[PDB]
């Protein structure tokens, strides 16, 4: 399973939390929830 | 190239929108900007 997005810019407040925002959408076509790790891979 | 990140809960304006924010560390690693276009896969 994979997805592909758009990369948009950070939240302040969250540079530097190596962290992806990705809605349930998307996280619904990887079977993942808040709080899983993704690997990100250019198209 | 790749990167690892951390799934979080989209913005609530982003849903629907197909995007993943993701900060200018883990652009840096992929060698990607802010409107390309990545593949993500669970880890």
């Amino acid at each position: 399973k994979s997805v592909v997005a758009r990369v948009a810019e950070a939240y302040p407040e969250d540079v530097g939390k190596r962290i992806v925002r990705m809605d349930k959408y998307e996280r619904a076509k990887l079977g993942v929830s808040v709080g899983d790790y993704v690997e990100v891979k250019k198209v």
